[PDB]
């Protein structure tokens, strides 16, 4: 029971930091150029690593000399490689990645290699037993159902002391992910999510999005500059105001740094209201850094 | 291992790690989009030509710089792949190794580039001066760090000075990007590539005005080169005689990235080989039209 499981996408991130972002059919020439480790719940590992939480990661990689790039930077940051489900077909995914300078804004250009995702019997084979918490990053969702399924039986067989706390992220606006909402003891939705749902603030949202979560929930929205919010089973509405920094210039994974901060934050027996302030001051650093370095 | 004297030719210039995302739209800024395919590919005009004389059978060389890491890495394989000798590139302590980031619109063909850095220094006099030059048996360069590129064409001259005429290096120099610094290089070399895109900026408007227009500019015997897409080639050399190659352009255009590199490298090619320069010139064009028709460079030949 002593580590944290993040499982999700590992994707290579080409940076390019620009002063300004490119219009249309233009030639502009970039500030710097660097390669970092990605996807979401690769991103938390390394806040979790940096915040001084033992934790593994649990996704797809296909051998190759990307992987093996990934792979050095995994272990370099102390995060725990083992569960990771080694494809024989398929590439690693990348994504070419533009990063503005002056406003710290990121725009991602994907490339999903059919890589296969994380199956509900890729999961059923890891031994629960020393995991605290365990992440879930939505992509696959009826086969991650599965697998949250698969710890509430864990749960079940367990006293209140030895069970495992469950963070499920709807990031992405995919129908097939809004059953997650559901599942897991902490549902992160992200502000894009929210606002293709019709919602206008993270008030709004979760006030919305709430007779969706399991009974006992916390449904966690944070809005960029705006802070965050939270709301439990007791129907008050928490909030933190952001912790910007003078001058943003890198928001890269400036959402799974928010993520990783509020789950770190209540395994270590924190109220609600402490993770979101921790989750926005963390989160609020990182956008003043280029990367990860630093922000503890 | 063991190269026989005067036997390569070495190309001077770029390599760039070219990331190419063909995407259904334009990304609006700040978004999380998903390409329809996404390719990494090795560039740079002298990177190409190499690529271009391996598959030619000419045994090659390449020369520029790159800095240790991952993108190096890639790129040297890809060379090898080409079968281009990489024991003279000039590894570099600090810098990144150029990488450029490219968005095709599938939609109408638009093409956004996000140029790789300026970080990683370019190839110097001093370094090209610990070049062992008598495995080569043509230099090409491409105009860059023009000041620095004189003294290694200085370096060759008096080389050459010293050599019975079977065993005298030849030179050419291509003038591709539209900067006053590159204008002093027409100067040097046995031949000299001069791109439309350069003419144009200069006030010509075809290869037949550029070429009488900036003949003037280079050296005592030297032919100057001008390809002009669609219309194909000129050449111009010390007896005045102006000499032109129609484009032999394929039944559908498929990419035309890297056919000037195809051009040079197939005219210096021809050239080493023997050949005239109206012989070099309708080769170029060719090669170079083939490429057009073409995705990379696979089947030129
Ligand atoms: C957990 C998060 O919601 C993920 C995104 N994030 C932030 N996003 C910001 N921007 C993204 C884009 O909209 C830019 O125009 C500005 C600006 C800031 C801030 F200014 F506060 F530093 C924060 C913070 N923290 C926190
Ligand atoms: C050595 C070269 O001059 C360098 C470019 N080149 C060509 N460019 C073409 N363009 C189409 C458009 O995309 C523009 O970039 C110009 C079309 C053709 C042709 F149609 F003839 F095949 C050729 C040929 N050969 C040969």
């Amino acid at each position: 029971g002593s580590q944290i499981l993040c499982v999700g996408l590992v994707v290579l991130d080409v940076i390019s930091l620009v002063d300004k972002y490119p219009k249309e059919d233009s030639e502009i020439r970039c500030l710097s150029q660097r390669w970092q480790r990605g996807g979401n719940a690769s991103n938390s590992c390394t806040v979790l690593s940096l915040l001084g939480a033992p934790c593994a990661f649990m996704g797809s990689m296909a051998p190759g000399h990307v992987a093996d790039f990934l792979v050095a930077d995994f272990r370099r940051r102390g995060v725990d490689v083992s569960q990771v489900a080694w494809q024989s077909k398929g590439d690693t995914p990348s994504s070419c990645c533009i990063i503005n300078n002056s406003n710290g804004n990121r725009t991602i250009v994907l490339h999903d290699t059919s890589l296969p995702d994380v199956s509900a019997t890729d999961f059923e084979k890891v031994d629960l037993t020393q995991f605290k918490w365990i992440h879930i990053e939505g992509r696959n969702a009826s086969e991650q159902v599965k697998m949250l399924q698969r710890i509430d039986a864990h749960n079940t067989r367990q006293p209140p002391e030895q069970k495992i706390r469950v963070s499920v992220e709807v990031e992405k606006p995919r129908e097939e992910l809004f059953q997650l909402f559901g599942y897991g003891d902490v549902v992160f939705v992200s502000k894009d999510v929210a606002k293709h749902l019709g919602f206008q603030s993270a008030e709004e949202a979760l006030r919305g999005l709430y007779g969706r979560v399991r009974k006992g929930a916390v449904l966690v929205c944070a809005w960029a500059e705006e802070g965050a919010d939270a709301l439990g089973p007791d129907g008050k509405l928490l909030h933190s105001d952001a912790f910007p920094p003078p001058r943003v210039v890198d928001t890269l994974g400036a959402g799974d740094t928010f993520n990783a901060s509020v789950i770190f934050s209540l395994s270590q027996g924190r109220s609600v209201q402490e993770a979101l302030r921790f989750g926005c001051q963390v989160a609020g650093k990182k956008c003043g850094l280029q990367g990860f370095d630093g922000i503890v």
